[PDB]
């Protein structure tokens, strides 16, 4: 909505792991993504309804390595809201590229970050089979390889 | 459906520039690959309502240049029965490898592609910038580049 507040995660306060979790099953490549990472916090009327981590490469670019929505708030523009506000972020600390990656089944992800300026610059065969145990679906489709945006800021 | 006929097109047969035309807005680029490819037509109660054209790169090769289905008839699962074919057609001729190129923006047939066995392998970067002169639009999104998918026949 339009009365959404993000701020940066302050330490002592709890991880919203149960809205990381939904954007990565692997709580172990979170909290590594996280040692080196930046954690943003989407309020909406006191609650945490949204996250989105970002993680530096090098000098040049950073990557959104997690951005999640709550179930029950999705699909209503938050996403959005997130995105642009990463976008933001990014530029203020003179990165030149914004990088995300998602699944090859993640069709409907695909539509989205490309409507927000993201070109699909890269293929990854195989990056979920190798980084996580057991496989992963959606839509009927296995989810195997990440697909790879690239924003130029 | 269940009661569609697929038969290579036969010299004398009027060409069905209307299919085509709707999976590739160039009746010059179509033109050139029907030189080399081979254009196969999905009748139904005698109507010709899709058609594919297989081209072959080499002989370990060859590409799905164009697949249409009538725009009264998508929709009903016509697209993949002639997915199925041609994956047998293009295993009798002895490929190993079959190819398909879709727009960045063509999220939905990202998704139909896969469900058949077809892997994202590859970005051409530009390439409906540089061999289409109007620039191309889907669902909002610009359609500049081609996503390149394989499939290990
Ligand atoms: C690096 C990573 O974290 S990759 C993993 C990303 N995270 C996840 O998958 C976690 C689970 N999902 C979520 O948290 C969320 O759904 C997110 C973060 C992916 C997106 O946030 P949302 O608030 O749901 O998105 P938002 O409402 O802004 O937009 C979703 C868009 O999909 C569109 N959409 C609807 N149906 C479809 C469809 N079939 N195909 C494509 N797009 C579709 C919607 O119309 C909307 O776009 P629009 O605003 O231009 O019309
Ligand atoms: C190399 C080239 O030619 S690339 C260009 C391809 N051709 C074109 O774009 C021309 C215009 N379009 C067409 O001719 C046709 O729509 C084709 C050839 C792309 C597909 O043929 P169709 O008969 O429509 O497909 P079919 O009915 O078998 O399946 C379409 C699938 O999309 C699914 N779908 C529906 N909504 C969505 C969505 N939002 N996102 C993703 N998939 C979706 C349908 O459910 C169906 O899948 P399912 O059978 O597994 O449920």
């Amino acid at each position: 909505k339009d009365n959404i507040t993000i701020h940066p995660h302050t330490a002592g306060t709890p991880i919203p792991y149960d809205l990381l979790l939904l954007a990565d099953p692997s709580k172990e490549l979170i909290d590594q993504y996280l040692t080196s990472g930046e954690l943003y916090l989407a309020k909406y009327n006191n609650e945490i309804i949204g996250c989105y981590v970002l993680y530096p490469w090098d000098f040049e670019t950073t990557e959104i390595k997690n951005i999640a929505v709550a179930e029950k708030f999705q699909n209503q523009g938050i996403g959005g809201q997130l995105l642009k506000d990463v976008i933001l972020k990014a530029k203020n600390k003179f990165y030149k590229k914004l990088v995300i990656g998602t699944g090859n089944s993640s069709t409907g992800q695909l539509y989205l970050y490309q409507k927000y300026g993201f070109r699909i610059t890269d293929i990854r065969k195989n990056f979920f089979k190798d980084n996580y145990p057991e496989p992963i679906w959606e839509n009927g489709i296995e989810c195997t390889d990440m697909i790879l945006l690239t924003m130029e800021l």
